[PDB]
């Protein structure tokens, strides 16, 4: 799946008419934040479960 | 925080020489799916871990 850095690094073509760039970038910053937070929680929990199963 | 639905529902003001809408829409669709799946996996894992000791 996408990484937080993938979201941060994503670029788009500019068209004669398109989505306001500042709005898109701000929204993607927000998505990147929330995604990274949930991803980290998931990976941290997985690591503790793995560690316990491994003993 | 955002929900996956919020990402699907997000609208942007149009502007001259803004980002191509198909490209942004396509990327947001990919992000929406990956975000939905990771949220689901995290929520399921947390629930199940808390069910281990009966």
């Amino acid at each position: 799946p996408l990484t937080p850095n993938d979201i941060h690094n994503k670029t788009f073509t500019k068209s004669a008419r398109g989505y306001d760039e500042d709005e898109v970038n701000e929204f993607l910053a927000q998505v990147r934040k929330d995604y990274e937070i949930v991803l980290r929680k998931k990976t941290e929990l997985e690591a503790k479960v793995n560690e316990l199963d491994e003993r």
